[PDB]
């Protein structure tokens, strides 16, 4: 049975413009897709379930996440100033102006509670939301609000089981789900 390359996978699986903007936070965080290839997987897939979420409504939602980390905080202290939000610590990935939240998106091979439990302990906010998508549909929010509809979120939890059946498929997954953390 052969076993593919994750690079391979990565490159035939995930949009140019991902693909790109994740080779890009990799070299902002002087990281080496050669050897981290699991890690470059990991970050496209986050990329892209960020796109596909600010995607389900558009207008909704800033991108945060994909910038440059200069920009991105440039983002941030702009919407702080214009909408009157509390400048968060840590980058979050979006921000959500119908609710006026910054948006923490996780994307876990672990229990999806656990990484939930360990990311809000992260971020120590009071105000921005986190919501933990799983590669098996599970998925844990906070304070139980799901911010997109049921149709919204199958599409992005389909797109994951897409990729970890692609990634079984090629002999990835097996070292992809061990890898996190
Ligand atoms: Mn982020
Ligand atoms: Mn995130």
């Amino acid at each position: 049975g052969p076993l593919g390359s994750m690079e391979d996978f990565v490159r035939q699986c995930f949009n140019p413009m991902i693909v790109e903007l994740a080779e890009k936070t990799m070299k902002e965080y002087g990281e080496d897709l050669k050897i981290e290839t699991n890690k470059f997987a990991a970050i496209c897939t986050h990329l892209e379930v960020c796109f596909m979420y600010s995607d389900a409504s558009k207008h909704r939602f800033e991108i945060i996440e994909g910038r440059d980390r200069t920009m991105a905080w440039t983002v941030v202290n702009s919407i702080c100033n214009t909408t009157g939000a509390e400048k968060p610590k840590f980058l979050p990935d979006l921000y959500d102006y119908k609710e006026n939240r910054f948006i923490e998106i996780g994307v876990t091979r672990r229990e999806v509670h656990i990484y939930y439990l360990e990311k809000a302990n992260k971020i120590k906010s009071e105000k921005t939301h986190i919501h933990i998508f799983s590669f098996t549909g599970e998925e844990m929010a906070t304070k139980a609000d799901y911010t997109l509809d049921e149709e919204s979120r199958a599409r992005i939890k389909t797109r994951l089981f897409t990729i970890r059946q692609e990634m079984a498929s090629r002999g990835l997954w097996d070292s992809f789900r061990q890898s996190e953390r």
